[PDB]
């Protein structure tokens, strides 16, 4: 009788219908006898009979719906038990804080080779069901993980590399993380340890599927964050990492100081992430004002001071001698130091600029850290060559001078990158197994062209989950006449089109405003509307529900997969340029330093088509291998544990698509193989009163000889499928061993007389 209905902050809550109307039901909360409220009939849904039960696989809910998904992970959550399974699909609840011994050494060997179901849900699981199909079945495999900014990707993504190196290795992979993360990762108001580029990371295996090495795919590094924040975020890790932890002798050949001496620092956040005992080990020239005002940041994870030992220590595991390691130091405060280089206004209209005299000690600094004259450095960044040297307003030298610092951090970072892949190579590998941590659908108040790219990724992800987990899923279930109930989807191709599509596309129509004489947003942004007059997809931005003001050539509305966004146009010219002017760039290839020269070994790169063709290579992989999915949710806004806030978890849920494939993966069959496979294994070790069956009929003579039930599986026109929360059962009809098809085969003579 009690059954889930509406709750404004809970999701859902417990009642009992008391009357129905037109298109109602009338609630009364439990234990409130004579209170009522009003829901929409379909906004109701059955409960489970026994509340404080919870169940490790959803589809073992007698009913599987939203409301009781919520409630089973929600009891879960309540008792540390942050992993949950659909079927072969996990739910990972963020718990903001350290669960004892879940990820140790112990835990790890206890997960490996066991079938799914056989432990607790775990990340470690869906890691060793991926091994265990790549062995298998011979093919590559890829483990996606999703979700909301500070949901749990990024660290689930590092339990997977875990597992998999320190069970199937001979290290490196693992310890390449604080590497990336310094340069990558930075706080913001979602996430104190923001991956502000997307990853797919490879482990690759041998004929043996021994790890052989890896590889690192890098995406979208943010580049504006690089010479300004809002004040509640902070620049890339690496510059309070080493403003925090450098030595002395450090501090002093890199003129560093406190953060609130950089302007490429000090818009954002000043303060470093500590705790009492690491604050003790910063020293007082390193701390702002602010620091010394407020305190510390707090988090569980992230220490600065403990992060850069800490790095410098992976740094050194991985093969990086120490003089790479002060060379990236290096390049790390040439760009603190450019930022600091400060113009004023020159020439009786103020046409022109000038470096600030104040500014001659940053220039000094800058140029010396990055090999550069400073005089060169100087003119360069204060004149433009044209088809005549001619002068550059205060805003164009500050445009000058911060791209010149986002390119050479950016190229800093591809150089990073490469040098990790370098730590752990691979001359040729059989298979592989790769992890996608890729920010997920996102938008602010005003959305620039990093959500543009972003979302426009997500799209294409989209497609692939539609494609793999409804289209090809269902497909299959059709072509074995399984008769499973259908469930559809809207492709959204014309979304994708809108987006990339040759010459049309916003991207192609984009590099085309980068191609011409007097590039501009408004005459790129009138060219998009112009173009797709008639498309659903797009919109003027004075049709949204801030947005009223913007005028029709300063924005565009695309309505996505999960909502619609709309984007400012503004810089969008200005962000799709990988290159850095000439003038710049021959500053930075001429520099005195081989480091520098080697980072860089009309000036105009897509930054949109470099990213579009990325994103191909990587679906052609997705594509291409099996895939296993992990759902991270992110429980409340406030990054604190124990805090279950129920209808932000329930639109994680219904937004995921999660709620939508509930009843086609509680009767869905992710446990497949043909009676041909099967029969094939088994003839050597059968007798002829076996062989003489006829392979569909010697596998019901199997099935049926281990009590299998009628329920657990289904045959289907060449291959037998098992339901979710079968997985050990089918694992051990398909354990190839010569002992184990002896045994089975004894099993069903025994089971034949
Ligand atoms: N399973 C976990 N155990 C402990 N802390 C976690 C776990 N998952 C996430 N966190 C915490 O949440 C923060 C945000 O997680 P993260 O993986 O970086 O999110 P995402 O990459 O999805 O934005 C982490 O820095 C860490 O403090
Ligand atoms: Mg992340």
């Amino acid at each position: 009788k009690p059954v889930w209905a509406p709750h404004p902050t809970d999701g859902f809550q417990v009642g009992n219908i008391v009357d129905i109307g037109p298109d109602s039901l009338t609630i009364e909360p439990l234990n409130q006898k004579g209170k009522t409220f009003l829901a929409l009939i379909n906004q109701v849904f059955p409960a489970e009979e026994d509340s404080k039960k919870d169940v490790e696989d959803n589809c073992s809910l007698m009913y599987l719906n939203e409301a009781t998904l919520l409630h089973n992970i929600k009891v879960r959550y309540s008792k540390d038990r942050i992993y949950t399974y659909v079927a072969n699909i996990l739910i990972a609840v963020n718990p903001y804080f350290d669960i004892p011994k879940i990820y140790s050494s112990e835990t790890i060997k206890s997960y490996q080779g066991k079938s799914l179901g056989t432990m607790p849900p775990h990340v470690f699981a869906i890691a060793d069901k991926a091994f265990r199909d790549m062995k298998v079945l011979k093919l590559s495999q890829s483990i996606i993980v999703s979700g909301e900014s500070g949901a749990g990707k990024t660290e689930n993504t590092k339990f997977v590399l875990r597992y998999l190196t320190e069970s199937y290795g001979t290290d490196r992979i693992v310890e390449a993380n604080p590497l990336l993360e310094a340069f990558g990762n930075a706080k913001t108001v979602r996430n104190n340890n923001s991956s502000r580029f997307g990853k797919f990371v490879e482990i690759h295996f041998n004929e043996k599927s021994s790890v052989v090495g890896g590889f690192v795919s890098h995406y979208l590094l943010e580049k504006s964050r690089i010479c300004v924040q809002g004040k509640e975020e902070r620049n890339y890790h690496i510059f309070y990492r080493l403003c925090a932890g450098a030595s002395e002798d450090i501090r002093e050949r890199l003129h560093l100081s406190s953060p609130d001496n950089f302007r490429y620092l000090n818009r954002g956040c000043t303060r470093y992430f500590a705790n009492k005992e690491t604050d003790k080990q910063i020293l007082q020239n390193r701390k702002s004002p602010e620091y010394l005002k407020a305190g510390s940041l707090k988090d569980p994870l992230l220490d600065d001071h403990g992060d850069f030992i800490r790095m410098c220590t992976a740094m050194k595991k991985i093969g990086l001698d120490d003089e790479e390691k002060l060379d990236l130091f290096r390049v790390v405060a040439g760009v603190l130091h450019l930022g600091n280089i400060d113009f004023e206004e020159a020439g009786s209209t103020s046409g022109g600029c000038n470096l600030k005299n104040k500014s001659t000690q940053a220039l000094e600094y800058c140029a010396e850290l990055l090999g550069l004259d400073q005089d060169d450095l100087r003119v360069s960044l204060t004149t433009r060559v044209m088809l005549i040297k001619v002068p550059l307003k205060v805003e164009q030298a500050n445009n000058a001078r911060d791209a010149l610092a986002k390119t050479v951090y950016s190229h800093l970072f591809d150089h990073v990158v490469n040098r990790v892949n370098q730590c752990f190579p691979f001359e040729t590998s059989s298979y592989f197994i790769g992890v996608l941590d890729i920010a997920g659908f996102e938008y602010f108040e005003h959305n620039s062209f990093e959500q543009f790219c972003i979302n426009y990724c997500n799209e294409k992800l989209q497609q692939f989950f539609n494609e793999r987990i409804l289209k090809e899923e269902q497909e299959l279930y059709q072509k074995e006449g399984l008769g499973v109930n259908e469930v559809h989807y809207v492709d959204n191709q014309d979304c994708i089109d809108l987006i990339e599509a040759r010459l049309v596309g916003i991207l192609d129509i984009l590099d085309e405003e980068n191609r011409l004489p007097q590039p501009s947003d408004q005459h790129f942004t009138s060219a998009v509307h112009q173009k797709h007059k008639d498309h659903f997809r797009l919109s003027i931005p004075r049709k949204s529900k801030i947005h009223r003001n913007i005028r029709d050539d300063e924005g565009f509305i695309i309505r996505h997969f999960a909502g619609a966004v709309c984007y400012e146009t503004t810089q969008f010219v200005e962000k799709n340029n990988d290159a850095l002017h000439m003038s710049l760039e021959s500053l930075i290839c001429e520099s005195r330093d081989k480091f520098i020269r080697e980072l860089f070994e009309l000036s105009f790169i897509s930054v949109g088509n470099k990213f579009k063709t990325q994103l191909n290579l990587l679906l052609d992989k997705l594509r291409s291998t099996g895939a296993s999915f992990i759902r991270c949710i992110k429980p409340n806004l406030k990054m604190t544990s124990h805090h279950f806030e129920g209808a932000q978890i329930l639109s994680q849920l219904q937004c995921s698509g999660m709620v939508s494939v509930l009843d086609l993966m509680q009767g869905g069959f992710p446990s497949r193989a043909s009676f041909h496979e099967l029969y094939n294994m088994y003839k050597k070790y059968m007798p002829d009163k076996l062989a003489r069956l006829d392979p569909r009929l010697f596998c019901k003579a199997l099935f049926k000889a281990l009590g299998l039930n009628e329920i657990d599986y289904k045959f289907g026109l060449t291959k037998v499928f098992f339901r979710p929360g079968k997985f050990a059962e089918f694992d051990q009809i398909m354990k190839s061993d010569p002992d184990h098809l002896a045994e089975l085969v004894k099993r069903v003579n025994h089971w034949l007389i």
